């Protein structure tokens, strides 16, 4: 009675515990299925994690090093500088401590000042510039050169310039330089007294002095033709008086006898 | 009691079937665990590998900043929101909002600049020129030239005077520009009608005034030596008539007695 | 009815231990779980994480574009394929691909610009320059001269000829507009020396001094011819005297007639 009882009891205390291990069995089962989800993303955000790593290295390499430097591949600077600064609207400053401080303009060059509008500044007051490697100008408001300079000036009429850089005007040498004299050519005539005077001028002096001395020349022809006439009435006088003196001669000749 | 041994045997079969049971559930649990170690060793990993990368994409949000929106580096900078350049021409540079290189290596240098000709840096348009500062006197020959280098090309010259219309051609004013006067050498003899003359050519010229009048002194001499050579034969047959009448006057007062 | 009754304290005293074993089981599985919900937790955060990275990069990208590629900022553009520039100088800046900046503190500008000598900007190379266009006139001294400053000097100067192989020709100077007008030469000294220019003062005392001459000349002209006005005087009083003395003559012969 009691023990009969006491074995169902236990044999019932199995069937349950039965159930509980594989009540338990089903929990671990449900975890495991957990676990491979996470074992898969886990695996998926390895991925793309190393993606991403790859991607921020490639940015990194190229335009991290454009900020560092300040350079692109074709635009470069080599400078320790302070940054330039393009302070004038719509202003270009380019290079270490480069200012555009003016409107529309352009600082070019370490250092370089743009303080005037609508200005290309190569420079400052400071450090100017040579431009280099300019070929000669074509259009009206292209740059010129120093050949181009050099040709325009060559001929170029001078006085001599003294030490201390004054000029001597009093005197202005033409010719060769070496014994050689200069024509000049297309010169009006004089009207002041300091103007130079050209060759027509010279010869219409000639001209007029020699019209006065005919001026002075036909009043003395006047009196010598006076001279000349009444020389004339004199010599047919004498011949009257040499006349008469014979006619007087003979008459006394006659009286003698 | 057979039932009861039967029974006592069905529960110690029940027991070993679940006391190995109990062994294979804490070997699957140990396989969960070594996993979820695993997962959570992994996690760990990641969540230092993504804090990583947020800090080097940060650090590269904070460098680009300027240069994607501003278009600019710390060297290479300009201060505008106009539209991108543009550098059509095969190896062009365009420098600025609105910039336009059209042309074969060209180069348009500022806002608004345009570079229409191969072979050039344009540094404006026809609508906005600029000038060029800080440049320094040109030394070789396609070096630029400045204001300072064309005013000492003038400086010291022989120069027109300008109108304003522009350059008055009809008088060339030497001297110091104060009442000093300038000596014109080397000058050669005058050919043309407005050719200036030399002192050597006005000096020839007042002795032909003077020869002219020497030749005319000369004319009026030989009309005079003619006159006193008429005359000189008047005086000798004026002493012969005298002669004649003392001859007479003395014959009549011999007849009077 | 004892053989049995040890066998079931037996069998009781192994359900005991397999209850231990249970509990013990259960409180294991808790522990696993409670892991495994953080883990769980952990990845969805992150899976979050990674997507918002993936949309900043993507934007860094497209932000980007081709700055890198072409070397070119919406501002400051190439079109090209050649080498990098090169500011090899101190302080120099090289702009263009082949570009070399190789002097101090200087600039190379565009493609293939070199500028060797220091505190200089190049618009090229000794074997290609460029012009420089669209230049206002120049104002200060340091400023840059264009081609119309240039014609506009030249046109007021006074210039000897140059010959095709650039010599000058001083034989002649040629003023005047061009045309054929000519021009009045002013502040022109007195000449000097025989090959000096004269000036119209000179001209006019030249003048004078041939006018003196002939009047001095003429003066000595008329001298003469009153000399000889004199001496036809004297004869001419000579001749009525003698005139006279034939009147009284004729007369006393007309009174010896009787
Ligand atoms: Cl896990």
């Amino acid at each position: 009675k009691q023990i009969e009882d006491k074995i169902e009891e236990i044999l019932s205390k199995i069937y349950h515990i039965e159930n509980e291990i594989a009540r338990i069995k089903k929990l671990i089962k449900v975890t495991d299925a957990q676990v491979s989800r996470n074992t898969q993303s886990i695996t998926n955000l390895n991925t793309q994690v190393s993606n991403l790593d790859t991607r921020v290295t490639n940015i990194e390499n190229g335009i991290g090093d454009i900020v560092t430097t300040g350079s692109t591949k074709y635009f470069k600077t080599n400078t320790d500088g302070a940054d330039a600064n393009a302070q004038g609207a719509d202003s270009v400053a380019i290079g270490s401590g480069s200012i555009a401080a003016a409107e529309n303009s352009v600082a070019l060059g370490t250092n370089s000042v743009a303080d005037e509008a609508n200005t290309v500044s190569v420079g400052s007051s400071t450090q100017q510039r040579r431009i280099t490697n300019v070929a000669a100008g074509v259009n009206n408001t292209d740059a010129v050169n120093v050949a181009q300079l050099k040709a325009s000036e060559a001929g170029s009429v001078r006085y001599e310039t003294n030490a201390d850089g004054s000029v001597n005007y009093s005197v202005l040498n033409l010719g060769d330089g070496s014994g050689g004299t200069t024509r000049i050519g297309n010169v009006s005539a004089a009207v002041n007294d300091t103007d130079a005077v050209n060759y027509a001028q010279l010869k219409r002096s000639v001209e007029e002095a020699n019209t006065y001395t005919d001026q002075k020349m036909g009043e003395m022809n006047s009196k010598i033709k006076g001279v000349e006439n009444k020389m004339k009435q004199i010599e047919d006088k004498i011949e009257e008086i040499l006349s008469k003196i014979y006619h007087i001669e003979n008459e006394i000749a006659r009286i003698k006898k």
